[PDB]
């Protein structure tokens, strides 16, 4: 059981195209503080020049109450892994969050299920001190009891095993 962020395997020779389109995120694991909530949908798009890119609709709380619809877009830069990228992340709107995190996709079959993650604190011994992680789905019904295994099994050994919520879209910013 060896938790080392460093130590988690990625996709093999992650393809950028067949990767674009439309997901939804079916679970979520959630990092310290402020965050995505739910009716979170992603759209990932890549230019001529290979750049991927993508957008973000979700709900969140902020102050104190205050659902607000965010719109987020994110770039994308490549890496020695082709799984593993650097996302750069801001919104339509100033006030809500820019940043930039390790953007690293874990497992993927194009065409019904990814597997995101990142570790935006790492600890004293290599494994990760604050992350978070997606589970999104092409298909808005979810996965089937078949891909849902292999999700779970992911989750465990990426040791984030029973601390994934089901996020829920019910047009909220539709
Ligand atoms: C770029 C965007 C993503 C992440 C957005 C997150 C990090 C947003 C947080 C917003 C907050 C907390 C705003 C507070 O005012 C993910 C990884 C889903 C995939 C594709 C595009």
């Amino acid at each position: 059981m060896d938790c080392r962020v460093s130590s988690f395997k990625v996709k093999e020779n992650f393809d950028k195209n067949r990767y674009s389109g439309t997901w939804y995120a079916m679970a979520k694991k959630d990092p310290e503080g402020l965050f995505l909530q739910d009716n979170v949908v992603a759209q990932f798009t890549v230019d001529e020049n290979g750049q991927m890119s993508a957008t973000a609709k979700g709900r969140v709380r902020l102050f104190n109450n205050w659902d607000v619809c965010a719109d987020m877009i994110g770039s994308f830069t490549d890496t020695e892994d082709p799984a593993k990228f650097k996302m750069k992340y801001w919104g339509v709107a100033s006030f809500l969050q820019k940043g930039n995190d390790d953007h690293w996709v874990v497992d993927t079959d194009y065409d019904t299920y990814a597997l995101h993650y990142s570790c935006r604190e790492l600890n004293e011994d290599g494994t990760c001190a604050d992350s978070y992680s997606f589970v999104f789905s092409r298909d808005p019904k979810g996965l089937p009891p078949e891909a849902q295994k292999i999700v779970r099994q992911r989750q465990i050994d990426l040791c984030l095993d029973r601390k994934y919520r089901v996020i829920v879209h019910n047009g909220f910013c539709s």
